[PDB]
């Protein structure tokens, strides 16, 4: 594992590692650092990688109609979101859906589309500071790591 | 963390590292092993390590009246268990409780006896094969850990 | 699917982690990297995704030390590996040889069984040198 | 509770994972292990325990590497401690000394920030010398 | 407005110069330097010292990204309007243009003005971007 | 029966002698050996070689652990009989004693006959223990 929590907790997250990209993840635990006082985030990337973000790394892992995106099987080639969708009506795994439980999203590049997978998205940080209503909700909320000891 | 399972998945598991006792542990999950037929069970220790057992490596975490024991704050000392309760109506963490939610024991060596908390106990191998009643039960169930690419 | 050349021993990222028989369904590029990762598919629980790192192209050789499915978690070492039968094999039956078969000693018994059964261990894997990948292809 | 000699810097096992101010409630032996802990009190979030290996006396040195939850995440190097004044502290604005209080250079400005907002990296505490744990006690 | 389009300095991550509209002068309580607060066009507000602050025109020849394009060489062509239709303040630079065509090599691309963002080393090489002198003789506190 | 009370070794873990009844021979398919079922006291069923089984009875010397104590050295003292109600088969040794007295140092204590264990290096020293006479002409397959 990969660790077991709603779709609902599905974000893009900042990877902080070294090409600096948003990923697919899952939200796992809110946290409180001893050293500052924002509040801060676990998050889990797919390749089950674990990490701490601020408020400012995460955002809801939603996607919007003329979002700017690349993804994984189209090189670095950005494209606009068409529209996503759910492609079945079986039990998907966490990796393969956003926080919306689809899988699948149109992406254009000029008036030439292409269906990809959701959970090959990744977003460039500039691309972003302009989606708009992608912050965490309130309804996602959620349990703070029953710390071993300390 | 620590994770986060209800009281009636702790267990007494063997620790199969170099002191070998059974300690207080939580299951966490059944695994299938690529390489062996037989179930097997991965389980937390109090200290939060993680290991994988055999279904003969674990037992249900309650205690009967004259089982031996040793304790954590006893030293060596071999006791008998005289009655295990719960001595606060709180919510307790898991590393506190038993499968039943008790919280304490009483110990006699002799006709000599101490009340100590239940997180303190392990349990000599040689002990733990006169355990009759302790395997674990149908009711503990439970998902295998979502793994990550394999 | 694949050739038997495609086949190989690839880190397994379940319980226990060794290196088990896998065909290299396709390599994967970039850009979420540079690097070069391997889409692997194991004998069968899984498709797989691996490391440059986690990752060798199935071919036994004599020295090589392995342990069975057959034989208990001893170690052994190998003798040879051969090609039992004219009759046409599933890809999951054979190495990427095309052999089926591997014969391994522990202190003079010497048991043959189906390379299909063979695992490593990391720390064993590490001192293989023959084996890495390359290709050009095949869909590897 | 303790005596300021029993002031610790103690691994911390939740986020992040450093070396915080922390009062050293008793030593924990044996025979699960043999093998001493420590029971650790932090200033607060927290009951303990510790490795041996997780654990210094709470007093710095000219030339240790630190940070201060008032200086953000710039390292700073000590200069030195002293006390600032002979009214009564509690035990957590104190180190192992019953100096409050410490001087910090970054680059020729010296800040003098109290000594319970001090935290170290594991890294910059595996070079501090003079300050592994005994004792005997206290209540150490 | 549209005078009062800037490329602004963002502080927080990652830190390029991006389009903002002027929003007044600031006298702050920490330093002595006279302050800009911008409009960022995510709405976001911040100030800014003057060393942080450009009128938003574009020459050719500047080296700068746009946010639909990837991070390898880009250079300035030309700006221009694209329609007479009215526009909003934050789709047009500080000449009301709205259209940029960059190039990299031999391919050239139209990307929206409003997308742009600049390195701080290539601002650093802008002659002739300082705001006013009618910006400045018409600020304005408050 | 209490004559059929033997120390079988478990192959299990971990792995000791302990108390057992001694159940039928066994003719082996996979060995040609004569094998010993044996019943051990939490009542899992096992056979054994005929290197693996001795006649349950101690003598003063013998180095014995039991269950009810920690694992330094002890030696018997004497076995005896503490009750002369009538205990259950799992109660007693092969000479029908239930009870053994075990030292170490100047410290003696006394402990359940059914509650010992011996090491196989200790159950190598023992002389006199195989099984029977008795033992042998009256078994018995099934």
């Amino acid at each position: 594992h990969m660790s077991r929590r709603s779709f609902k907790n599905r974000v893009l997250a900042f990877f902080k590692g070294y090409p600096s990209f948003y990923y697919p993840a899952t939200l796992v635990a809110p946290v409180h650092s001893a050293v500052t006082s924002s509040i801060m985030y676990k998050v889990q990337f797919d390749d089950a990688t674990m990490s701490t973000v601020n408020s400012n790394q995460i955002k809801r892992f939603f996607l919007k109609k003329g979002d700017v995106v690349q993804s994984t099987r189209l090189g670095k080639i950005k494209h606009t979101v068409v529209k996503t969708f759910r492609s079945t009506n079986e039990q998907l795994s966490l990796i393969a859906v956003d926080a919306l439980n689809n899988d699948m999203v149109i992406l254009a590049h000029g008036e030439i589309e292409v269906t990809v997978p959701i959970s090959t998205i990744y977003v460039a940080p500039v691309n972003i500071r302009r989606f708009q209503g992608r912050d965490l909700s309130f309804s996602t909320l959620k349990d703070m790591k029953f710390e071993e000891t300390s």
